[PDB]
C-alpha cells in the first residue's frame, strides 16, 4: 500500500535522532524489513501491513513534536498509549530478527560480509537494551562500517 509513509518518515526520525546523515544502504535494509515482515505470514499480512500504518502514524506525528533524544520519543509513546508502544517495541525486535533470520540475503542487499551483518544485529540488540530501538544502532553502526572499508 502507501505505507511507504511508514518508511519516509521511519528514515527521517531514525537519522536525526541518530545524529547521522541519511544512508541508501539504511533505507534499503529498512525496506528489505518491512518486507520480510510482511512476507513473514501471508495468512495475516494485511494485519502486519496495517500495524505499518498504525506507526506510520506514530512517527510522523513524533516528528510535529519537539523530539530530541529517545527519552522524548518514548515519552511521547506513553502519551500516546500501550497500541502505539508495544507496536514500535515489536517493529524494533522484528528488525533484528529479520537481520539474523536471513543474514546472507541482508549481506546480498548491502554489499557487506556476512560478520558486518553481526555487527548489524548485534548493534540493533544494544540499542534496544539501552531504550534507543534497533534501527538507531543499526544505522550508527552502518557508518562505522562504511569507514572501515570506503575509507
Ligand atoms: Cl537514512
Amino acid at each position: 500500500q502507501a505505507v511507504e509513509d511508514f518508511l519516509r518518515v521511519h528514515s527521517e526520525l531514525v537519522h536525526r535522532l541518530a545524529g547521522d546523515p541519511p544512508d541508501e544502504l539504511f533505507q534499503r535494509l529498512d525496506r528489505f524489513v518491512t518486507d520480510a515482515i510482511i512476507e513473514g505470514n501471508p495468512e495475516r499480512r494485511d494485519e502486519i501491513k496495517a500495524d505499518l500504518a498504525r506507526a506510520a502514524r506514530v512517527f510522523g506525528e513524533a516528528l510535529e513534536r519537539d523530539i530530541t533524544t529517545p527519552e522524548d520519543f518514548n515519552a511521547f509513546l506513553r502519551e500516546l498509549g500501550p497500541e502505539a508502544v508495544e507496536l514500535v517495541s515489536t517493529f524494533t525486535q522484528q528488525f533484528v530478527d529479520v537481520i539474523r533470520g536471513d543474514p546472507q540475503a541482508v549481506a546480498e542487499h548491502l554489499n557487506i560480509s556476512l560478520e558486518d551483518v553481526a555487527r548489524l544485529a548485534e548493534a540493533g540488540e544494544a540499542a534496544i537494551e539501552r531504550g534507543e530501538g534497533a534501527s538507531l544502532g543499526v544505522h550508527r553502526e552502518l557508518r562505522r562500517i562504511e569507514a572501515r572499508r570506503n575509507s
